[PDB]
């Protein structure tokens, strides 16, 4: 789209690299730009929240899922981006012992796109 737009991407792409590292803190910080360049971008709650959950900060990416969700929603991104943050928290919810909220995660992130895997990975969790 314009100057902005890119700018973000360029810090994405910085992030990226460090994320690449297992520079964790390096990684936030420049999503974190990407994120003030450009807060319309799917993209860079779903990166944010893979960096939390290898972080084993199931909360926070959890919390980031749900930004993008939102977010995706609002820009009508790609409702396959969106299928992947509600997998994602899924995932994160299973981490934390929580399996009543995975399973409402899983069910929507199913219903957005369907995943062959999930769907019987969730049959499983429900047997």
């Amino acid at each position: 789209s314009n100057a902005m737009t890119d700018a973000a991407i360029a810090e994405k792409d910085l992030g990226n690299a460090a994320y690449k590292q297992k520079d964790f803190e390096k990684a936030h910080v420049h999503y974190d730009k990407a994120i003030e360049l450009d807060p319309s971008n799917i993209t860079f709650y779903n990166n944010k929240a893979a960096v939390y959950f290898e972080e084993k900060k199931f909360a926070e990416c959890v919390q980031f899922c749900e930004k993008a969700v939102e977010v995706g929603r609002e820009t009508r991104a790609d409702y396959k981006l969106i299928a992947k943050a509600m997998s994602r928290a899924g995932n994160a919810f299973q981490k934390q012992n929580d399996l009543s909220l995975a399973v409402q995660w899983f069910h929507r992130s199913l219903s957005e796109f369907r995943d062959p895997e999930l769907v019987k990975k969730v049959k499983e969790l429900e047997k």
